[PDB]
């Protein structure tokens, strides 16, 4: 049903945008450097991906495809919530994906809300079972509410914060709406490994959820509450000036990307966009990545970066 | 096959814009002057040009038809690059038959400095009886081209065999020159300067539709330093270096506004492309029209040449 | 990248429609029937389905999703040309369901009696179709080669497993009913215009983008192609294809001389995600065909024949 | 919900319109008449309107509002399905009107698939209870199918055939989708009093139907099929040259009035458009009315036409 | 100026169109013949053609570039009024090609028998074209006497060379082809509206823009104009011009009655950029004309007579 929205429905924002826009990326014709000296390589939850890029959790036969193409390119991937695994190891065929991506970077998935009812070990054993690198928990008020699913959100983050020094590297992240500099300040303390903001401009999970409620999104505002990306980018960042941060949430281009990073981002993952590549299969989710850093390489190119990083600053507002 | 995609394709940047628009010229009723008086009469690279235009570098019959052009109404022209005829020295049919006395840039681009030295400079710039040679820089292009992507050392190599026969000076080709890019360049003893930034035909876009037949990626072609962003931050770096504004200032009005910001020099080029198929008449006509309004603008913000245009415009 | 093309671009026609937009159904408020009792069984190619319904031929993993909901709901299904079977050698998901192998007619210019059998052997099929294409494959700069390919067919026809012909959706014309008639065809597609256009589909592949509008939106509309077909041959089953998305469209093939409805586009993206996707869509184009027939006072897809009028 | 529907959903016909524009009134400049010599009066169902116009079937407060103006201006009215009257004789109560309406012609509703479960006495009740001039049954298989209501049409013409010769006069309708010419057939035997065609082209109940399941019109060409009103009323008129027709389905003004008359109507029937007028009370129903009438008259008044009959013919096709 | 206008103005026609669009191909999936085997080989005015295409009038540097790519090709090419070169005295490139010279009937009321010769002449030309154009001339307010132009024609005509007659894209009646059925005419160019209207064309030049638009869309449809003047002259060679700006147009165009097709306006840009540019567009017509004819089930231009219906 939500696959089938994504695929199918008006989910992505309609009013509020990731504000990206508003940003020029500054040009230098006269950076003096070489295309082939621009190097996308960058170290993420300890291991060396070839391009500061994540494919977005998504949540079976679409993980293959996703996966095998992670491999070919050298890029992340965080995987669907895992939550069914924990209530159906029989299921777990299905998550089964290492055999496509033997080296890979791979971030299970779980989302902060299942700690009311999972603990220390059951985690352990669904980094295990799918052999992941690292353990991703996402945080959603605004979609569950719409959802009206698990509505309690009390009292998770010291949850995590105690039984956090967990033996892999752990990461918050939210589904689309973003985390506001306050959100960033609540996780200051925990020892976290990398933060994805995903915010608000590209697919708005409250639109997902009540077009699977409707078949079309009856609060149209309701549903376009969020921060914006660019905001999301810049307002964590300002809080947690060294923690690596991922830009998710409509940074649907490379030029985007380029202007993600700039702002402060280290890593860029998207989702919605590679759903339906994926459903075509590897090669054609391949294609896409592929082309998308081909040209996040030459804007940083044309920006003067040698790499992800020198990136930072290089835009101004428009 | 780029003369055609400027042609008939989308060419002209879509989002991005000279970003003139967010200017209004300040207008004096009461300015008290004729327009007879204001004088468009203008020295530029050594030489007096009856107007502060130059015809942009395009790139064989086009060339005759904006040269003669260029002399019947006394305005500069930059050559398309000469970096072909230090190739084949058989096909330099010369421009210089229609137009003697018309100031005349050669045109060869920085990335060739890599593979061309001193003296073959002094060729181009003598085959063509060019008065001075212009080279112009363009990563973002040939990144999108996918040509000659290594951009390494070239204001340097540049730098030292500088000090040349004739004027030099650098140029953007659409995508514009930043702030520090002028400051790359504030050392070397250039002639002038042509920012040529976004806002007109963004040759990202010309490329593409070159390989595709359409625009696949948007964005990335609409990167770059608007035209009127340039012209104030690159004047701020270079003070009293001869500017020339270029990239979408396409009326006369904008080349007024580009002047009152900072400009001494506007340049056109894709808006001259069609006129120059059909022949130098129409160049001529074309040229003759936008020098018109040019005056009537400069006119109407009390100002009696290029100069006194500076500043008098404010931001809307 | 054919199948890139049907789920990206712009591969549908942009100016020729089926044509069934010129017919209305003759609603009969007191035709005085109940719904219920309004049947589709249908008995096609030695086999009763459940409904006048088969899914189009389209070319893997979307084969078993669109089979898989073919038996569950009682419908044929042509699968996509086997072509590359003959060359490199889904029962299991559907045991019982009627399934049309395809292969198109260019090829038995290069295989004989035997492959074939082979072919329709292998996938178990319980019948076989050849496609015809002449200006998908100019379009496309492949075999354009169609000569003697009517007689190559009718000297060796009389096979084992029923057969029928089939255009792509460019549509079967009059003339070619007559090429046809002599043949001892099992059914017939006329496939027609105002869906997909596989001219498009091709130069789609070929440049992103169809640079030849008008080239590739040459055809027979779907619905004169029924006319012009059934003319011809008044008894052959044939089925309705080609832009034939609607039950209620569906029922108006019928009522012009169809006698089974075929789609294929609209299911490529629900076959993408899953068979149920597939029979959620199927279902809902039959729920609404029945509701037409009943509309219009026919207790079959027989007697919707002649139920509509020209507006 | 239903009334919810018509008054805030798009429940009109979309593509199919009643073809009313496909016929100009022949203008006689040179007619010589006075407008005031065109009569609208006119006898229906035993009894003389003021005017050839009836307030369509609806289906409390709206009926008090629609008779009080029935009365005040001196047409008919079509009461709304009275089936629910005689299953709680105690709602009776709200669809007492004639109180309002003393002396205004009222036909009674009930549907013709309720002959399936009523007989000869309740349909007396019915009619005695609202103290109504005639009794209407309505037929609407496609609105029941994509309702999913009773669809079970079987035998109905002839279980009314029977029973029929009644103490009161009664007719037969359509809701919206149109009586098709062999419809008409089927009911040359039964000795009616007169028919009303209700075709395609205003309000559809397919849609109205849908829109109440789903909150959008879901098969939009499924609810668009019928017998547009011009064509329904030259088709039933063909069939039946003598017996009373009523023109109803999208004939909203009066010049569309007079199109229908001149095609072959006797009478016109508007039902959606004073819905709203009916909640804002009679006074507003009774000026909607008041200026349709106007217009109708000016339009006869034009075509040379000194009253509802000689209309007829008095139109071409454009 | 006028040359001017063609560039850069709205000098096609705003309402009236060709008429083309009301007739669609009869597809032949079935007419089995290969794409190979159809022939666009066809002899005009005393040449054989590689197709049945012409390059149509215009009035330098462009004419060496069209000419250039005519004999590339193997098409035609009709010449600008020469009248020009008659009071003020491109072979070098096409050494070849078939070239018709231009001058316009109106002349003939100044020039004769001799000066004619001398044109062709100096040209080195297969041929001759006269064109009319009273509403042009009209609206232009040029030469506006047309008086026994026909007859002046009709006795001087006998020339050593095959002449034509043509308008400039508003078209030839029916009643305008039996005024000529009578001259021994080597072939007419009905030039009918659709395509550019030289009425819109010459008010552009006075103004600036089309200050009478109807004024400027009378005529005979191209389409209308083929039927009209194949129905006076059943076998005079016929050119289709004026909006037949695809090949499968030009298909249409042929099968309506037409034996050649030419096209003006729009080979005017790409003239502009070169004869490779030129050779390219024609190129590209020629292609699809073949699939158009290919897919109709016509072997040559010849067989494409009949092959349509109206809409
Ligand atoms: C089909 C689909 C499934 C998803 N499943 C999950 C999930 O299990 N867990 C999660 O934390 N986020 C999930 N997301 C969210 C993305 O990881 C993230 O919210 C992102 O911001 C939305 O993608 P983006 O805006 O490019 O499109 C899912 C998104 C899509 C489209
Ligand atoms: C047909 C055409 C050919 C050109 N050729 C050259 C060239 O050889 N060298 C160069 O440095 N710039 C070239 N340019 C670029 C212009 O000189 C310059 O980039 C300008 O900013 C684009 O024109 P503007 O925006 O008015 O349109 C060319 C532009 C056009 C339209
Ligand atoms: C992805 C896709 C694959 C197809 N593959 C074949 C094929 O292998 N053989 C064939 O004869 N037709 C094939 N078709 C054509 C259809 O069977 C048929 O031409 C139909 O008229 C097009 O579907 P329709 O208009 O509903 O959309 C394919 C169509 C699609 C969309
Ligand atoms: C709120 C509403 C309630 C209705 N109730 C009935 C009803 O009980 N019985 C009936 O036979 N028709 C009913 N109708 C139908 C009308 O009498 C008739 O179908 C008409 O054709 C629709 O109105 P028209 O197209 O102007 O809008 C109802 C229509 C509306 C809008
Ligand atoms: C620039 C241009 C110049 C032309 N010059 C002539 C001419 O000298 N003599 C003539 O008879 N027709 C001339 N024509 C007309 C064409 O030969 C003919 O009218 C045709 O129908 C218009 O082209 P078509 O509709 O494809 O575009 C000219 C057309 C154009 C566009």
């Amino acid at each position: 049903k939500h696959l089938e929205a994504c695929l199918e429905g008006e989910v992505a924002y309609q009013k509020t945008t990731t504000g990206l826009e508003g940003f020029r990326l500054r040009y230098q014709a006269l950076a003096g450097l070489a295309l082939s000296e621009v190097d996308l390589t960058t170290p993420f939850l300890g291991k060396t991906l070839k391009a500061p890029f994540l494919i977005g959790a998504m949540t079976e036969r679409i993980n293959l495809a996703l996966a095998e193409a992670a491999e070919a390119l050298g890029v992340g991937m965080m995987l669907g919530s895992g939550r069914i695994l924990l209530e159906r190891p029989e299921a777990l065929r299905s998550f089964r994906v290492r055999k496509v991506a033997p080296k890979a970077l791979l971030i299970a998935n779980l989302g902060l809300a299942q700690l009311r009812r999972y603990g220390r070990d059951d985690l352990l054993r669904l980094v295990e079972m799918l052999e992941a690198d690292a353990l991703a928990f996402h945080v959603n008020p605004l979609q569950e509410a719409v959802q009206r699913g698990d509505t309690d959100f009390r009292g998770l983050v010291e949850r995590l914060a105690e039984l956090l020094p967990l033996p892999f590297p752990v990461m918050v992240k939210e589904v689309g709406h973003g985390l506001s500099r306050e959100a960033a300040l609540a996780l200051r303390d925990l020892p976290l490994a990398a933060v994805d903001v995903a915010g608000a401009g590209g697919t708005s999970w409250a639109r997902v959820e009540e077009w699977v409620r409707f078949g079309e999104v009856r609060h149209p505002e309701l549903c376009e509450i969020g921060i914006p990306t660019a905001r999301a980018i810049l307002e964590v960042r300002e809080v947690l000036p060294h923690l690596p941060l991922v830009a998710s949430g409509g940074v649907y281009t490379g030029t985007d990307g380029a202007k993600a990073l700039a702002l402060g981002a280290d890593l860029l993952a998207v989702a919605r966009p590679l759903l339906r590549p994926a459903l075509e299969g590897a090669e054609r989710v391949a294609a896409w990545i592929g082309d998308y850093l081909e040209e996040l390489r030459t804007a940083l190119f044309a920006i003067g970066a040698r790499n992800p990083k020198e990136a930072r600053g290089r835009v101004e507002r428009v």
